[PDB]
């Protein structure tokens, strides 16, 4: 049973076939009891107490039924005021300290009414993977991160280790999408509000991962439940470790809202002495910006991550240099008929996203021969090629809506993409391209590029619709990813013209 | 945290800048400081403990860090021995005194949310078959497994008696029962992923779901009525909740006595102890007997040879096969059996595929009842009796060895037919499979081809967790083209042709420029709804034109049948101008299968054909083309 403190442990005890009181002693070494017969022979022996020492006689192997368990153990009999229950008798039972915390109590956390945590089952690892997923977790439980569990948590989320870096040393990842997705009520009560407008305008952020302030802000206990993953065994010989998480996780979408009130005050000092720097977080990640030469830059990011290690936490990237492609058309010196289809083909599509568009002239009609383009042709089409080339019109931002992100490949080292809110109506435009090698890989650091340009420009990750089967994503995803997020993706069956329309 | 008392529980205690520690003590009422860093003013205090009394220096809302946990309380000065954390300052922090656990440990278990069942009438059963069940009953209760419940439990299910071949062993239906417990963590060990190990032994757990203890608080909810209300204590012999419960115990045993033998591999599926080792026989019997012992100490009992049965797998000297699996045969077969053959079929699905019995455990889950003599369909029975047919067939398999990659192969026998042949030398099978679409409706066979290499990768990270190497047949330069120029992203990991008289190659290709002199060919189409009444055709460079009236007219179907028109009447070299972007779509992912003999068709035709290139063209709007028959349809 659990005994509280608040009186003293005082347990039914029985000895040499008698009934009576010890008081369990946590801080007595030896068992000592009141005056009476103990059966074989004993030894004079001495015992120091808060007033003095007694002499008490020694009797081993003894006897004792504590609160009705078993007990045979050194007996002292002597003067003393309380019968005790010593240590020596304690380990025989197995008595235990067991500890709470009185300053830190984990802030509540809540599920949208109506929802059950997420079950998700998990996709198959490589067996190095695993060889290095059982060190890490292995290691975090015996730091007491997380904790085993058995078969009554149904719930799972899916985990994969990785390699941010160059630096050989994995660390996992749990996709938390579900969870995330559950929880989303959690982060109405907590906005950041205003999210920082002039990280778009920086020369220069970088990004400090800061995933390691979690570990020291335990959860809410009731919610501890949902956090579950197990790392699964080849073959299914062993059927799979299942653990969950005691500190906060950090893919977790209240994660950092948690820490929010307690970083933002490691971070007073800071914004306290240079205003221009513009810090902002995300679910592991830290970006500061910094509009200065980028000598002095690299130098305040050194003393920032000095700052940071000094209270116990722990390619560039450049939006100024980021740029809106535009849409150009061809103008070659002697087009042929094909040419004029395919352009009409081409610009006819146009009109859904730049409506001043007319081409009534264009269309005014072999094909082995050129056909000189007349003249009030020339000059609306002119016209029109100055409309295309200019910055989109009549859009903006709704933040009421979440954000898609669609990608389509070029096929020869390249790839566009368009980020939109609503079709037809894009916010972002732009290009991917690295100079024969892997196909997958293209996609995935794609994909990181989207999101890390989303995050510092609308400041949340936008819904994928991958060019890819979902059966390939599945399988090699994970081997070329170096991100602590993950965004949510849809996969696309059917291949438009807007692959050749873009570029 | 838990603190074992083997030695003395100290924990570190600072006292306004001063580390320190100090000793938990559960007895000392006061916490009690050798010494306290220029503490200033403190009132006199008398404290008692083994030996007589001392004055002690009393000092008040004193902040101390006690193991990490904070606490501000009295904390005394005086001769103590040691540093005394009292009760006073423990309360503050939590610490608890946990007492001795008693024999094993039981896994909490509970219902799901808003349910307050079980209960279902037992149809009560007649005395013959009752004085078996009071006969189980006696003893199963001396062997302390199953106690006799106070009346106050509400609950009942019902209870049958069976020969147990095909004497009356007790079944408890516990069908109402698994609809509220709560859901539970639920792959198969394939014989293809057993390391060779020379001496080998399977030890059979005597019904050991009889040795861990079930929920003491969870057994309100298992009864046991002879129409004398009983009581489960330990699993249940037919709960689909046993099983987890079951291995979750069976690995917490296992824990200790394999840690302490790194060399041996122990598994366990459902009773069975698959223990393997490379030590001698003479030794390995020493070890397994040493295994044994252990077992009962938990008090598991184990009961009381070139052929193994392990997991219904068969295991030899050098090789591996599967027991034949069959079935009993009658004209109607006992409905609580049937739910027992469902399962044997769904476990050699694993085994040999090719296994569905969809419509016959839909057939059991309406069903709900035993005194009708339940009929079953013929369609479904001669379906199960055509799959036993095939089920008759003997596997095969050896040994994997790590220090030897595994090498596949696939061979295209036809028309959506592969094969998985798995090995790592030659002429030793690893594992065989087949492969067929997916789809059913279009594809292509490169297409087939990455998918099928898809699936024998994904099985093998499943089984032996590396990738192996292909031994694919497509040419080289055949799959770099196709990768290289079709829209979507594919992978294939590191891989060999090897040649075989059936090969995979992309049968035609889409010209890529328009070709000097052919007569391009425009085509149109559409479609109407009230009676079908749209009508196909094409329009050429010199007029020539057919249109023949179509029936079942749909527009896609429309949007196709242009194309073929023209096609039929088509030379070598042509070009086709199509406004559809479906059709377009259709025929420009190269397939070479699908559903449609118009489609086949067209690409049996397209095949003839030597240089053959399409275009798209917006519809509704005047481009100089269709228009002499614009008027079509409107």
């Amino acid at each position: 049973p659990q005994i509280t403190l608040w009186q003293r442990p005082l347990v039914t005890i029985k000895i040499g076939g008698q009934l009576k009181e010890a008081l369990l002693a946590t801080g007595a070494d030896d068992t000592v009891l009141e005056e009476m017969s103990l059966p074989g022979r004993w030894k004079p022996k001495m015992i120091g107490g808060i007033g003095g020492f007694i002499k008490v006689r020694q009797y081993d192997q003894i006897l004792i039924e504590i609160c009705g368990h078993k007990a045979i153990g050194t007996v002292l009999v002597g003067p003393t005021p309380v019968n005790i229950i010593g240590r020596n008798l304690l380990t025989q039972i197995g008595c235990t300290l067991n500890f709470p915390i009185s300053p830190i109590e984990t802030v509540p956390v809540k599920l949208k009414p109506g929802m059950d945590g997420p079950k998700v089952k998990q996709w198959p690892l490589t067996e190095e993977k695993i060889k290095a997923l059982v060190e890490i977790c292995t290691e975090m439980e015996k730091e007491g991160k997380i904790s085993k569990i058995g078969p009554e948590n149904p719930y799972n989320t899916p985990v994969f280790a990785i390699k941010k870096k160059d630096s050989t040393k994995w660390r996992k990842l749990v996709d938390f999408r579900e969870l995330n997705k559950r929880t989303q009520d959690f982060w109405e009560v907590q906005l950041g509000i205003p999210h920082p407008a002039g990280l778009k305008k920086k020369k220069s952020v970088t990004v400090l991962d800061v995933g390691d302030a979690y570990f020291s802000v335990p959860l809410d206990e009731d919610f501890r439940k949902y956090t579950a993953f197990t790392i699964p065994s080849i073959n299914n010989e062993t059927p799979g470790i299942r653990y969950q998480y005691n500190v906060l996780p950090q893919g977790w979408k209240g994660s950092p809202a948690i820490f929010q009130s307690s970083m933002t005050k490691i971070l007073e000092p800071f914004k306290k002495q240079n205003p221009d720097i513009v810090i902002y977080q995300y679910m592991d990640d830290l970006y500061v910006g910094s509009d200065l030469e980028i000598g002095q830059h690299r130098t305040k990011i050194e003393e920032l991550r000095q700052h940071l290690l000094r209270w116990g936490l722990t390619y560039e990237l450049h939006p100024d240099k980021w740029t809106v492609q535009p849409i150009v058309l061809p103008e070659k010196d002697s087009w042929t008929v094909n040419d004029i289809q395919k352009l009409v083909g081409k610009l006819n599509w146009a009109s859904q996203i730049y409506p001043g568009i007319k081409v009534r002239q264009l269309c005014k009609l072999a094909l082995t021969e050129v056909i000189p383009l007349t003249e009030e042709a020339e000059l609306e089409l002119a016209e029109n090629r100055e409309i295309l080339k200019e910055p989109v019109h009549g859009v903006y931002y709704d933040p009421s809506k979440d954000l898609i992100a669609e990608i389509q490949k070029q096929g020869q080292g390249q790839w566009t993409y368009q980020i939109y809110q609503e079709p037809f109506k894009n916010l972002k435009t732009g290009k991917y391209a690295r100079m024969h090698t892997n196909d997958v890989k293209q996609l995935t650091e794609a994909v990181q590029k989207i999101t890390t340009e989303s995050i510092v420009i609308w400041g949340k990750t936008p819904k994928f619709k991958l060019p890819i089967q979902k059966e390939t994503w599945e399988t090699w995803w994970t081997e070329y990813w170096q991100a602590t997020w993950i965004p949510e993706w849809e996969f696309v069956n059917t291949p438009p013209l807007v692959k050749l329309w873009y570029q």
